[PDB]
């Protein structure tokens, strides 16, 4: 595998290795809030992130990943638009070179700062692995990152940046609680989509959270430190590390929010 972020790697070169990349229920996408429907049908989101167990953290020369215990239902997401529990396997982010972009989703074609990704998979499936070959495989937890005041739990991970500068760097991250990275409300938008990463694979139920999060800008700036490259390689900063929104195709976004 050789794509990236770069002009020649890049989100629009990624269709010749993945076909999928131009499929019918492609991520992320431009959420119109004035087409949205609000869907009365739709539950409350259950995030059940008590007992998480996170243990890594990981540059692998797209992101950085924190990556959790998901041999047992510590971390689930349940309820909201899906059925069934999804255990969380990591969370990344997706951020710019600047403030000015860096989500993959937009809104009303807003670009945020960043966006946080929590990843998670159907039980049903067994495995992470399995779960990406179905359509309701995975559950993506998706929140927009403006810049303004610091996130107080956002600072861990920020510290610890320093030491996995470099692709395929890792170290310990253990007892780190995730419930310091959302918002107060968990209104959201849902529809079908994607990883937003080759493979692509069109096996996510999206839920974007319509309340960013606040973080500061050393906090986003250290994030641009990172780099995409290996020790002691020429040096690529790791910035605009998002893939642009893709067309919506035959698909309906619900709000479950009035
Ligand atoms: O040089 Cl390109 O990245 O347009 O192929
Ligand atoms: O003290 Cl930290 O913000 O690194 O956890
Ligand atoms: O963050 Cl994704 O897992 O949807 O690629
Ligand atoms: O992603
Ligand atoms: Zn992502």
């Amino acid at each position: 595998h050789h794509w990236g972020y770069g002009g020649h790697n890049g989100p629009e070169h990624w269709h010749k290795d993945f076909p999928i990349a131009k499929g019918e229920r492609q991520s992320p996408v431009d959420i119109d809030t004035h087409t949205a429907k609000y869907d009365p049908s739709l539950k409350p989101l259950s995030v059940s992130y008590d007992q998480a167990t996170s243990l890594r953290i990981l540059n692998n020369g797209h992101a950085f990943n924190v990556e959790f215990d998901d041999s047992q239902d510590k971390a689930v997401l349940k309820g909201g638009p899906l059925d069934g529990t999804y255990r969380l396997i990591q969370f990344h982010f997706h951020w710019g070179s600047l403030d000015g972009q860096g989500s993959e989703h937009t809104v009303d074609k807003k670009k945020y700062a960043a966006e946080l990704h929590l990843v998670h998979w159907n039980t049903k499936y067994g495995d992470f692995g399995k779960a990406v070959q179905q359509p309701d495989g995975l559950a993506v937890l998706g929140i927009f990152l403006k810049v303004g005041s610091a996130k107080p739990g956002l600072q861990k991970v920020v510290d610890v940046l320093d030491s996995i500068k470099t692709k395929g760097k890792s170290a310990d991250f253990t007892n780190f609680d995730p419930r310091g990275l959302l918002p107060e409300s968990l209104d959201y938008w849902t529809y079908p989509g994607s990883l937003t990463t080759p493979p692509l694979l069109e096996c996510v139920t999206w839920i974007v959270l319509k309340e960013p999060i606040s973080v500061s800008s050393e906090q986003v700036l250290k994030f641009r430190k990172l780099n995409f490259n290996g020790e002691g390689e020429p040096e690529e900063l790791m910035v605009d590390n998002w893939r642009p929104a893709q067309p919506l195709k035959n698909r309906q976004i619900k709000a479950s929010f009035k």
